[PDB]
């Protein structure tokens, strides 16, 4: 917390901040701009005050404009050209004095200023002195700061500083400097592990080598000079063996470089410097096997180095000792295997580049070498371990490096020579005067319940629990949140505390105690009365602190509805009469008529069907059945009622209904046996000639037909041969009499081919006429060889009809006519969805005791797997959405004294799929489920048929459940309304229904934002609720926005895919759920977010989230870390406007539709494939996914194998967005390669 401290002080007193570096100078300069804009912003030009950022030279005066500019909405002046401004006259100085609020000038246009005296001190309320350590020599700032001494009213100076604490007799140097600094600036100076020296013993070489090196060396410096250089050093620091690995690849790279040589002199020079370098490499016979060593010959270096990792960041200077230390390390691991904490890995065109990010993000190998530069840029993870070769040449350095030692029980040993120690002491001990100066100038136990309660607590550990439940808040990794407390000094001698908790618990009040004589018992008292009031509030407790899934399967039993039980007609009961309209709407095309065949209207026929129904039917819409002649609109509808039969007729009309569903259909599987009494339902379908009546007579002409059962005898002689009576084959069903026997097919009358005859030509070559087919073939003595034959076409067999895909003598006439029969075939599909459509029914009047329509349910009830004409995914998905939205806002509105974990662990545990398919299962809704695909011999059971499991059983999976109760929401949403879905969610048993000042100067500045997105709020407090974070500590009105942004990710979610639905283009569901996941991602959000603004209103402390914001709104200009806090800010807002416009999502809508309509337009004409899907669709049988991996630091890891073609991972928060991230790289890749 210590650069919020630093804003702190900054804002209480003048301050003399010294940054170490000019990101931090951009930082703090814009963050008290923005706290100061208060101050700046104004229309009276008594009334408002400027800024003034004096800068040293000309060059540094555009990176502060763009800074200002970029993350503030003020209009920042530019006066940098000295020559230009000395050329202007008064009356403009004070034109652009007020056309801009910031000022951004040079110290000498500065002072040109002042003397001319446009611009006054006392208007100017910040004076932000860059490079203020100059005003120690004779620099313009010295003239300007005497100028504001001699003013009564000054601004806030605040001096920005990099060059102090640099010197080398800082001890009294930087004393008097600091001294200077605040007598000259009239201001105050703030700024913003252990020490063990290690002692290295000499050691040399028994024969003496080491000198010859440097004789050799010395030689050549007497006579490319670049390499030399390098030798010397490596060879120094250790063991010859290494550096002969290191001297090969110096000659390997110069034997290429001398090609490469331009410089025929040079190249000259480089080979003589090859026969200089080529000594280390001759002298080979001086030393032993580098493979098979004994810690003989090593550097006393390595061998402390050895020893520290025996008893448990190295900074490197030059390439080759980091390289050659690495190497040595490896090895000395495989030669003693009692290092078994040895794991060691290094740092240090373009491509070598990439190579360096991939190594960075092996920093889990706990010995992490690398050179000099890892000491700034780089948040290297915590190490207990710190091992320095070298020493800290330099006071920033030794700072900067013993920083990094953040371990509870922390060693940062420094390693030197022994006879070096005496300078290292010296050093070290300045530097520790140097710190500590710098660091000086910065400067009744309770008891719930005595019997049992809670464990006995104590004084000393209150302020640990206070401080252990801040930590057990929720935060992201650019916050932190600590208590605040101020000890409220008093003369008496008795102070109190006041402790401040963090902007996101509940208690937004100061919690003061009592005053006490010392710190320890003020601070534990305080902490007490922090526990009382959180275990009273409802915060600590009493200890002072699959289903669903797809793979599990069960068979329900099916749900015949409950209007077809025993309802056989009886003779003492009345019953209802019900006839099966039918009309063709819609005759085949002609050019898809590949039959090239007239079609059969069947309206055009007396002769229909009906359902004498006993007990009354609900009513159901009439639907079509897709027929040879195309579609048939079927409509159930009443004729008669109230009319009784005899027991005879009862048993005609058995024997009858069986006979449709045995002889003529042949829907008598040998698993079925008739059983009217016996079934669950048990209605009867009877033929209606209009006279509508039953047509008895009709019954008993069928029934007293001797060809009921089995092709009758034929009347062929010689005295009364058979005639071909045309009008008997008119309109006649035929079935072969010499063929087929025992299992007849049948076939109709297409026409009579009178020109044909059985003595006329025959299709085949085999015979010439008919009559020889005949006597040859089948060998029938036919009594008559001249008639006009009869042209044939198949009977259908196809009962599936939901959606689009001869001689006379020698074959009987089947009793009914061909038209009956084609009716009688489309019955199955008549039944089956007469079944569906009153389950339909019935799902929606037990609900609704008006309703959605009951074919609508049927297409929610109805699964994919079906392959029926209507599905269940486009429902799904904005009931997904809609119950998401419900949820939200009633937990949002219930539990107003949560914070955004527990809300979103209760949410994710209510709308969870196992939550769903229970609902859905107590409902009842797997047995009324259309899963099957229609095929009446295998899974049907026709009326009165019981089995004597395919036909009563369905197998669902408990995820199908699950969609279909969201599907339902859906249905009730789409045709009801948004009151009728959310009662039905509450009928599942989802209970889905049941300071001035600082807000004047904290909001000021969010009048033009109001404007650009069109929407001025009537309670502004919601603005700033939107745009905070966190980390926004001096906002006490409100709190964090992440509740708002809680409610208002599912608003627009909601939004876009209701949009989505309802478009004329009427996308498929695969386009609706990439446009879905394209257009609700958070990536998305952000490039909004920072195109309309939205980033100049966000208000937080956190640094480094204003340098991510810095890199992605100039990325976002010029058109790479996207800010989650931007796309965080753009749902928190739709959030606000929701919940300021009463509780309506038409504003919230009119609002952002404007902003999101081109993205939608973008991406509904050129649909973004999903990358996912993408890859799966490229190589389904290649690529492979890996099981979530989770890594250590707690992300999820995602590993995919392209067979043959290599592995790529991803790392995310999820699953989902690993698995993403890695396909996105593997088709990246793929793509690249191919």
């Amino acid at each position: 917390k210590y650069q919020v401290e630093l804003l702190e002080a900054a804002l209480d007193h003048n301050t003399i901040v010294c940054l170490n570096t000019g990101s931090g100078k951009t930082f703090i300069a814009v963050l008290l701009t923005k706290e100061l804009a208060h101050q700046i912003r104004g229309d009276l030009n008594p009334h408002a005050k400027r800024t003034v950022f004096l800068v040293n030279s000309a060059n540094q005066v555009a990176q502060q404009v763009s800074a200002v500019r970029t993350h503030s909405d003020l209009k920042v002046g530019e006066y940098s050209d000295l020559e230009v401004n000395a050329s202007w006259t008064k009356e403009r100085w004070s034109q652009e004095f007020t056309k801009h609020q910031v000022l951004i000038m040079t110290c000498y246009v500065a002072l040109t200023v002042l003397k001319n005296g446009y611009l006054s001190l006392s208007d100017i309320n910040l004076l932000v002195f860059d490079e203020c350590h100059l005003a120690i020599l004779d620099h313009p700032y010295r003239e300007i700061m005497k100028l504001c001494e001699s003013c009564p009213s000054c601004p806030r100076i605040l001096g920005l500083t990099a060059s102090i604490l640099n010197g080398k007799c800082d001890p009294e140097e930087l004393e008097e400097k600091i001294q200077k600094l605040e007598r000259i600036l009239r201001s105050d100076a703030e700024t913003a592990p252990c020490e063990i020296v290690v002692d290295c013993g000499p050691f040399t070489d028994r024969s003496g080598l080491y000198e010859r090196l440097l004789m050799e060396l010395e030689a050549a410096l007497d006579f490319s000079k670049q390499i030399l250089s390098d030798c010397r050093a490596v060879l120094v620091v250790l063991g010859p063996w290494c550096a002969d690995k290191v001297a090969g690849m110096m000659v390997r790279e110069l034997q290429k470089y001398i090609k490469h040589e331009q410089e025929e002199l040079h190249r000259k020079f480089l080979l003589f410097t090859d026969t200089l370098l080529r000594k280390i490499h001759a002298l080979c016979e001086e030393y032993f096997s580098p493979a098979s060593l004994d810690l003989k010959y090593v550097t006393p270096k390595v061998m402390k180095l050895l020893e520290i990792l025996r008893k448990y960041i190295i900074f490197v200077e030059r390439r080759y000792t980091a390289v050659v230390l690495n190497r040595l390390i490896k090895e000395a691991g495989k030669q003693d295997p009692e290092l078994a904490y040895i794991s060691s890995n290094f740092i240090t065109e373009f491509r070598k580049q990439e190579e360096v990010l991939r190594k960075f993000r092996a920093h889990e190998t706990n010995l992490l070498i690398a050179t000099s530069v890892v000491e700034e840029g780089v948040d290297i993870p915590k190490c207990n371990l710190v091992v320095r070769f070298d020493l800290p040449t330099e006071y920033r350095s030794y700072v900067q490096s013993k920083g990094r030692a953040r371990a509870p029980i922390s060693n940062y040993v420094m390693l030197a020579d022994t006879d070096k120690i005496k300078s290292f002491e010296e050093d070290l001990k300045t530097y520790k005067a140097i710190e500590k100066i710098l660091r000086n100038k910065c400067s009744p136990p309770y008891v719930l319940r005595p019997d049992d309660g809670g464990p006995r607590v104590t004084i000393n550990t209150a302020i640990g629990h206070i401080n252990r439940y801040c930590a057990r808040l929720p935060s992201d990794p650019f916050t932190h949140l600590a208590p605040k407390c101020r000890t409220r000094e008093l003369p008496d001698g008795t102070f109190y505390s006041t402790l401040y908790l963090p902007i996101n618990s509940p208690l937004r009040a100061s919690i003061v105690g009592p005053p006490m004589d010392s710190v320890r018992l003020a601070e534990r008292v305080v902490a007490l009365i922090c526990c009382e009031k959180l275990h009273k509030i409802g915060e600590l407790d009493e200890h002072l602190m699959r289903p669903g899934s797809t793979k599990r399967r069960q068979c329900y039993p099916k749900a015949i509805p409950e209007c077809l039980r025993e309802s056989y007609p009886k003779p003492d009961q009345p019953c209802y009469l019900y006839v099966i309209g039918m009309v063709l709407t819609t005759p085949l095309p002609d050019e898809l008529n590949f039959r090239r065949r007239k079609l059969y209207p069947p309206e055009d026929t007396t002769r229909c069907f009906g359902i004498l129904t006993a007990k009354p039917i609900p009513q159901i819409p009439h639907f079509p059945v897709y027929t040879r002649s195309g579609e048939v609109t079927i409509s159930i509808e009443l004729k008669k009622s109230g009319f009784t039969l005899s027991q005879q007729m009862l048993e005609l009309i058995t024997r009858l209904h069986q006979y449709i569903f045995s002889h003529i259909l042949r829907l008598e599987k040998p698993a079925l046996e008739f059983k009217p009494t016996g079934a669950e339902s048990a209605y009867c379908v009877l033929p209606l000639n209009v006279v509508l009546d039953i047509d008895f007579k009709f019954m008993e002409d069928i029934e007293k037909s001797e060809a009921r059962i089995g092709i009758p005898s034929t009347k062929y002689s010689k005295e009364t041969p058979f005639v071909f009576k045309l009008e008997d084959y008119q309109d006649a069903v035929i079935i072969p009499r010499y063929r087929n026997f025992d299992q007849p097919h049948r076939f109709y009358v297409a026409d009579v081919y009178t020109d044909l005859t059985p003595l006329s030509k025959f299709p085949s070559p085999e015979y010439e006429t008919f009559a020889e087919y005949y006597k040859t073939k089948y060998n029938l003595d036919l009594t008559n060889l001249n008639q006009p034959l009869l042209d044939v076409d198949h009977t259908s067999s196809r009962l599936n009809l939901l959606t689009p895909r001869l001689v006379p003598e020698l074959c009987a006439i089947h009793p009914i006519p061909a038209s009956l029969w084609r009716k009688a075939v489309c019955l199955p599909s008549i039944l089956y969805r007469l079944h569906c459509l009153l389950t339909a029914e019935e799902l929606r009047a037990q609900t609704a005791s008006l309703g959605p329509n009951p074919g609508l349910i049927l297409q929610a009830l109805t699964l994919s797997n079906a392959s029926d004409g209507f599905n269940l995914e486009r429902l799904e998905m904005l009931g997904d959405s809609f119950l998401k939205h419900a949820i939200t806002t009633y937990l949002f509105c219930t539990y107003p004294d949560a914070h955004e974990g527990r809300l979103s662990y209760m949410r994710s545990k209510k709308v969870s799929n196992c939550n769903l398919y229970r609902l859905g299962k107590k409902k009842g809704l797997p047995s009324r489920m259309v899963v099957s695909i229609f095929d009446p011999p295998v899974n049907w059971l026709p009326p009165g048929y019981v089995v004597n499991d395919l036909h009563t059983e369905q197998c669902i999976a408990d995820k199908s459940i699950a969609d279909c109760v969201a599907a339902l929401l859906g249905c009730y949403l789409t045709s009801c309304g948004e009151r009728a879905a959310q009662l039905f969610l509450c009928s599942l048993g989802l209970k889905v229904l049941p300071a001035e000042k600082t807000l004047n100067h904290l909001i000021s500045g969010f009048e033009t934002f109001e404007k650009k997105i069109n929407y001025r709020f009537k309670n502004k407090a919601y603005l700033l609720q939107a745009f905070t974070h966190a980390s926004y500590h001096y906002n006490t009105i409100t709190d964090c926005y992440q509740r708002l942004e809680f409610l208002g990710d599912a608003i627009l979610d909601y939004l876009i895919t209701k949009h989505l639905y309802e478009d004329p283009r009427q996308h498929s569901p695969g386009v609706l759920t990439d446009l879905r996941s394209a257009l609700v991602n958070n990536t998305i959000f952000a490039s909004l977010a920072v195109k309309y603004d939205y980033h100049k209103y966000f208000k937080a402390v956190s640094p480094e989230l204003f340098h991510v914001i810095d890199d992605f709104v100039k990325f976002q200009l010029e058109k790479i870390e996207v800010p989650k806090a931007m796309g965080d800010i753009f749902a928190s807002l739709a959030g606000a406007i929701y919940m300021d416009s009463g509780m309506s999502l038409e504003v919230v809508w009119q609002v952002y539709y404007p902003m999101m309509q081109p993205l939608i337009e973008k991406f509904s004409a050129n649909v973004p494939r999903s990358p996912v899907r993408e890859l799966l669709e490229m190589e389904p049988e290649t690529a492979k996914f890996s099981p979530a991996e989770r890594t250590y630091d707690g992300k999820v890891r995602v590993t995919v194998e392209v067979v043959g073609k290599g592995k790529f991972k991803g790392v995310g928060r999820s699953y989902r967005i690993a698995k993403s991230a890695a396909a996105r790289r593997a088709l990246r890749s793929l793509k690249a390669n191919q």
